[PDB]
């Protein structure tokens, strides 16, 4: 035990068979034909031509469309969309240009009522609505933009989240820029595919800290870089594990390893490496990196990715930090200065983090015409346009939709509003998440007021893709049944989750609220937890 139980052959990775014995659904259909498989032999040209009968006439073009596919970062929305998918991209730290943005509209435009867009809680754009036979020139559009969409999906690395801020932050610990764009390169192999990678047992979220607020939530990532100097060079420690499933949360900890800035990608392979070869592959719920972990303990866990490295030699953890532990999370909602002189950045709304195609449009023109032409996509949903001149502000904030849809000012509550793709268009939810949100916010504004900043995350299953552990507040969809048996959409309503430097994990605190009586309930927490008033 603790040989490697995959192999390359002809240029793919592959489950040895004698390590083959409880493994999953999702390994089998890995076994049975490679993913990436549609991308490398251009399997893909040859999925655009089947119609949906023929695709669910067979069970190998059924895994192709609903599994397989997710490696070229394409989701079937069987349940909700049928014959649609939603595209999922690679966009390190949340950087998207007014061009991108542009060119993800004019998808989008394609299908009307069946397109719009999504900023993910990973600060990474989802498309929706694309159908099949689009695909091919979708891929060449993406690419001829700076964007690949590869590997978003299954098991693979997911998008590398750094600092919203990276770059143009007064107070920036390091610009994250540079190291989340090193790790998308890596792993998307620069566009190209790196095989070596995507047979992972499991998805895996890494991340890079370089802001004292740690909007990268570095707690909650498989691999979080958090800044520290060794020698007078500087570089990150390493935390480890952090993770939400159905059955189990983890809080990322201390590998006890520090690496210099130009061993960024070489740990990252190495510990990508280590997982690929040595992780479980069979109950899927203890496939996650952590579970590797506890299995092998830490040391004998770390002695694994530091074997795997170039020189076999991994630093140990250095004491001096560049984080402050004592510090409050600033607003970037609104107008703020930037390190450069003379220019500030503004954040701005995005109710529930949906898009539609026309004003996607218009935020990449004020992306233009005010800004550097970019934009900063975050993980609350939201965007900023950075680098504003100060002479310009006045008329940005004077915006036909920053006045109407997407506000630098919005209410308090909906300043921290975070919520999952809910049962709009997930097949996987139990509630329907974005538009419940909307309403049942918008009431609790009307009931009581609050002055605190408040952080309430929906999510629609206990996957908790919208995190509600991390939220003040927090939305577990379930099913309910009235004293009659009705069933009701309802939600487990999560206290205490926090944020930052001295971060902790939320507790289930009333158990199956239902729809209905969810104000209330939300209501009385915000008076007796969040000094909230009532009127
Ligand atoms: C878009 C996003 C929700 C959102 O509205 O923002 C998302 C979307 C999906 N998540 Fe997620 N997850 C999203 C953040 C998360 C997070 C938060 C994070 O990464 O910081 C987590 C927890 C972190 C973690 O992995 O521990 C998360 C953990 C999951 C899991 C649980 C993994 C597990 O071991 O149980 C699933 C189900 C799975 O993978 O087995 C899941 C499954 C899904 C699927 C693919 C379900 C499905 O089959 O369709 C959702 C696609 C739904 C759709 O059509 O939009 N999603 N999901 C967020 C992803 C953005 C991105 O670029 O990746
Ligand atoms: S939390 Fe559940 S319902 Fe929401 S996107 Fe994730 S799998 Fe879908």
């Amino acid at each position: 035990r603790l040989e490697p139980r995959v192999e390359e052959r002809d240029g793919f990775w592959v489950l040895k068979e004698e390590f083959r014995s409880g493994i999953n659904p999702a390994e089998k259909v890995k076994i049975e034909k490679d993913p990436m498989k549609l991308f490398i032999e251009d399997g893909i040209s040859d999925l655009a031509t089947l119609s949906m009968e023929e695709v669910d006439k067979s069970k190998h073009n059924k895994d192709d469309i609903d599994v397989r596919l997710k490696w070229l970062g394409l989701f079937h929305r069987r349940k909700h969309h049928y014959g649609r998918f939603m595209m999922r991209l690679k966009l390190p730290n949340g950087v998207t240009t007014s061009e991108q943005t542009r060119y993800l509209a004019s998808v989008i435009k394609k299908y009307g009522k069946d397109g719009c867009a999504d900023v993910t809680t990973r600060q990474n754009w989802q498309i929706r609505g694309v159908v099949l036979p689009d695909v091919p020139e979708i891929i060449k559009g993406l690419e001829s933009v700076g964007l690949t969409s590869l590997q978003s999906g299954m098991d693979n690395v997911r998008n590398p989240v750094g600092n919203p801020l990276a770059g143009i932050d007064p107070h920036e610990i390091v610009d994250t820029r540079p190291f989340t764009n090193l790790i998308s390169q890596f792993v998307t192999a620069n566009s190209r595919g790196n095989l070596s990678i995507t047979n992972l047992p499991r998805k895996w979220n890494p991340c890079v800290i370089g802001s004292h607020d740690l909007y990268e939530h570095p707690h909650i990532n498989d691999l979080a870089y958090m800044p520290a100097t060794k020698n007078g060079k500087f570089g990150f420690n390493l935390l480890v594990g952090g993770f939400f499933s159905i059955k189990r949360c983890e809080e990322a900890i201390p590998l006890d390893a520090w690496v210099s800035a130009e061993d960024v990608v070489p740990v990252c392979k190495a510990m990508l490496e280590a997982f690929r070869d040595l992780g479980f592959r069979g109950n899927r719920q203890k496939c996650r990196m952590m579970w590797l972990i506890d299995e092998l303990g830490m040391e004998a866990f770390r002695g694994e990715v530091e074997k795997r490295m170039p020189e076999q030699v991994l630093e140990r953890a250095s004491s001096e930090e560049l984080v402050q532990k004592d510090w409050e999370r600033r607003e970037y909602l609104g107008v703020h200065p930037q390190k450069q002189q003379g220019l500030s950045f503004v954040g701005l709304h995005i109710p529930v983090g949906r898009l539609q195609a026309d004003e996607m449009e218009e935020l990449a023109r004020i992306a233009d015409v005010y800004g550097s032409g970019e934009l900063r996509l975050t993980v609350e949903q939201n965007i900023i346009i950075p680098n504003v001149e100060n002479s310009k502000i006045d008329s940005l904030l004077n915006e036909p939709l920053l006045k109407e849809r997407y506000s630098p000012e919005p209410p308090i509550l909906m300043k921290g509003l975070v919520a999952c793709t809910g049962s709009q268009f997930c097949g996987q939810a139990i509630i329907e998440t974005k538009a419940r949100a909307l309403k049942v916010t918008e009431e609790v504004q009307r009931l009581v007021s609050v002055t605190r900043p408040v952080r309430m995350h929906w999510t629609g299953c206990p996957n908790s893709c919208g995190q509600v552990q991390v939220a003040d507040i927090g939305f577990m969809g379930c099913m309910t049944r009235d004293e009659n048996g009705k069933p009701c959409e309802g939600a487990d309503v999560f206290v205490g989750g926090r944020i930052g430097s001295d971060s902790h994990l939320g507790d289930i605190y009333k158990k199956a609220v239902p729809c209905k009586d969810l104000v209330p309930v939300v209501a009385e927490i915000l008076i007796n937890q969040f000094g909230a008033v009532p009127r």
